[PDB]
């Protein structure tokens, strides 16, 4: 399950580039998710009025939680596989105020990756997005298991 150096080194080298603009990643990270799995724009009561890619795109709203979330993320991946304290609130937020399947992070996660293949394709190589796979079931992971702690089966 855990990461070599070298593994989070390539998760971190894309990741550099998306710190560099986390609001506009995490708002194609959103859309894409909603859109590959409509369901789960069920989950969100302030965007489920959003009814197109474009209506998405111009959401001031959804740009700045794409940034919460991806802001968030970053903060556990650049943690690499010391992220227990960034993790857990986390967690804890979504078994218990926002009910969030493991299902779902893992649509979101492949959201994640093909939002970073399409806008970083030469920074993406396959061993980068096998790295970036792999942190992204290493955080799946590691949420479900608080999940359980919290009584929420994802
Ligand atoms: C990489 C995976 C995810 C990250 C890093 C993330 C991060 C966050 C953060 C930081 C917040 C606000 C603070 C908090 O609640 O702790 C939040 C809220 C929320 N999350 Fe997530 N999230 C992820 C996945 C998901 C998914 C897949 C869904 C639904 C399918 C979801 C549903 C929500 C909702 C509904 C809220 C509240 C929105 C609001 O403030 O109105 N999250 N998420």
């Amino acid at each position: 399950m855990g990461l070599s150096d070298g593994e989070w080194h390539l998760v971190l080298n894309i990741w550099g580039k998306v710190e560099t603009d986390l609001a506009g990643h995490g708002q194609e990270v959103l859309i894409r998710l909603f859109r590959s799995h409509p369901e789960t724009l069920e989950k969100f009561d302030k965007f489920k009025h959003l009814k197109s890619e474009d209506d998405m795109r111009r959401s001031e709203d959804l740009r700045k939680h794409g940034n919460t979330v991806l802001t968030a993320l970053g903060g556990i991946l650049k943690k690499k596989g010391h992220h227990e304290a960034e993790l857990k609130p986390l967690a804890q937020s979504h078994a218990t105020k926002h009910k969030i399947p493991i299902k779902y992070l893992e649509f979101i996660s492949e959201a994640i990756i093909q939002v970073l293949h399409n806008k970083h394709p030469g920074e993406f190589g396959a061993d980068t997005q096998a790295a970036m796979k792999k942190a992204l079931e290493l955080f799946r992971n590691d949420i479900a298991t608080k999940y359980k702690e919290l009584g929420f089966h994802g």
